[PDB]
């Protein structure tokens, strides 16, 4: 009963096929696939013992240690360089150069998210940004209180009929406007940061590689601030002095009884070696095709951590903090 790797949409369930085949070629630890339509009904499916494995950004990760799934973090992402790995991330808000406003004056701009309650892309912004909003608290959505701030936003996975605003920069065409998923071409962290590239928005709440990363001539760079929580601007390479969290990396997760955590592991730690990076030319565990983002792991990260056993997702989380 090999490991059952579940897909958020069908471009990652054809990258699990993938990872599969070439895990069959290898002679490695064998990974099944199963298709679902987003981050909740992959959580459902593993604690309906469907699935076995997801990786999570944080905000899913916390609702996925909620009852009645209780799944719990198994193995996290690692970021940064072989040199230099780390198995945490800064929430960083980036702007054009040129501009004075700072991020205690946000009211009525343009905003980019990777997509709604996804860690930098949300919670840390929307959170941060809670003393500037008008949100009166439930039962009225913070989304509400989020679209009459911006004038107009592209926040991936959003209403698009109870909150017009929060999707209205998004650029996906027909349905596909708005999409928590590779069908909306301003999702995830790559697709956030294009937005702002492209001057849809002003801001962009992303991490603080993408910048590094997604600009094939780094004296683009110049383009490019952060607004920092003491209302001052410092150049992009200034993100540890200048963010708005620093978080816990994305985690496998699966069930906290008979969740298979040694097999995840093996397929893991096999599939890191085999296809991890700069590993295989054949094939790519942390890379996703031409316009696709982060297929069912974080493109371009290195690696796993194996997450000690009794963390649930409460406690995982609790490395996470906001410079509010
Ligand atoms: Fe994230």
């Amino acid at each position: 009963r090999s490991v059952q790797w579940c897909a958020v949409s069908q471009p990652e369930a054809t990258k699990c096929f993938q990872w599969q085949r070439n895990m069959r070629r290898v002679r490695g630890p064998p990974v099944s696939c199963i298709k679902r339509d987003s981050p909740i009904q992959c959580i459902q499916a593993i604690a309906e013992n469907r699935a076995d494995a997801v990786t999570l950004d944080g905000g899913f990760i916390y609702e996925a240690g909620l009852a009645p799934y209780k799944l719990r973090p198994v193995a996290a992402e690692v970021y940064g360089t072989e040199r230099q790995p780390r198995t945490h991330y800064y929430a960083v808000a980036v702007v054009k150069k040129g501009g004075s406003f700072q991020l205690n004056e946000l009211q009525g701009l343009k905003s980019c998210h990777t997509g709604l309650r996804r860690t930098a892309g949300w919670n840390v912004p929307i959170g941060t940004l809670r003393p500037f909003l008008d949100w009166t608290g439930p039962p009225e959505p913070i989304e509400a209180a989020v679209a009459r701030f911006f004038s107009a936003s592209c926040v991936p996975g959003a209403d698009k009929g109870q909150f017009p605003n929060l999707c209205r920069l998004c650029a996906g065409t027909g349905e596909n406007k708005c999409a928590f998923s590779s069908q909306e071409p301003y999702f995830s962290y790559s697709g956030a940061f294009k937005c702002l590239r492209d001057g849809a928005g002003d801001v962009a709440f992303i991490k603080e590689s993408t910048v590094f990363e997604d600009l094939s001539d780094e004296a683009e760079r110049d383009e490019y601030e952060l607004l920092c929580p003491d209302n001052t601007r410092k150049p992009v390479d200034k993100f540890k002095d200048c963010h708005l969290a620093r978080v816990p990396s994305h985690a496998v997760v699966a069930r906290s009884v008979n969740g298979k955590e040694d097999a995840i592991w093996n397929l893991l730690r096999q599939a890191q070696e085999k296809f991890g990076k700069d590993k295989s030319p054949k094939f790519q565990l942390f890379g996703s095709p031409s316009g696709q983002k982060d297929l069912l792991f974080k493109d371009s990260a290195i690696g796993f951590s194996r997450v000690p056993p009794r963390i649930d997702s409460g406690l995982y989380l609790g490395s996470g903090y906001f410079t509010a």
